[PDB]
């Protein structure tokens, strides 16, 4: 995938409707079904303090960046088979760019 900076404003709404059910973004925010995502970019997968991940998410050991995040969010279980993230994917490229643009800001 080839991430292109988009609209964090539209990304924020996508996060609310598609991700917030299972994730927080703020520093020190609580885990839910999924891990809090603060600091995700530039850290390896499966490392949020205090959260119990699948073996798949840990052993994937990917250094998250905007491009591999775009691939992941297209189809999570294809990128990380054995994941327990029950999310089908954002099939639209502009949605992925906008969501990732938001996520970069929100998880800083
Ligand atoms: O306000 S924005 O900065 O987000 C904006 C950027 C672009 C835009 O063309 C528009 C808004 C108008 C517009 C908005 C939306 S919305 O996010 O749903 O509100 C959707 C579209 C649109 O033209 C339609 C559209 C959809 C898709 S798809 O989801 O991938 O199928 C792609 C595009 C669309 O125009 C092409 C496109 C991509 C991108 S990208 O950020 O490079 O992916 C920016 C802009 C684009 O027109 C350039
Ligand atoms: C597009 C919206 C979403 C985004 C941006 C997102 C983002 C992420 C990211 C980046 C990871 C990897 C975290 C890491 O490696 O530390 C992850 C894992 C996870 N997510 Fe999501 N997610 C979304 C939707 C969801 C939804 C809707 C759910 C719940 C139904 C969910 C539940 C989980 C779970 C359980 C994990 C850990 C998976 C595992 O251990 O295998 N996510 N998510």
């Amino acid at each position: 995938t080839e991430f292109k900076a988009g609209s964090a404003k539209k990304g924020a709404t996508l996060f609310k409707t598609r991700c917030l059910q299972c994730h927080t973004v703020e520093k020190g925010g609580p885990h839910k079904v999924g891990p809090n995502l603060h600091g995700i970019f530039g850290r390896h997968s499966g490392q949020a303090e205090g959260y119990s991940y699948t073996d798949a998410n840990i052993k994937k050991n990917v250094l998250w960046d905007e491009n591999n995040m775009s691939e992941y969010l297209t189809n999570p279980k294809k990128y990380i088979p054995g994941t327990k993230m029950a999310f089908g994917g954002l099939k639209k490229e502009k949605d992925r760019n906008d969501l990732i643009t938001y996520l970069k800001k929100a998880t800083e």
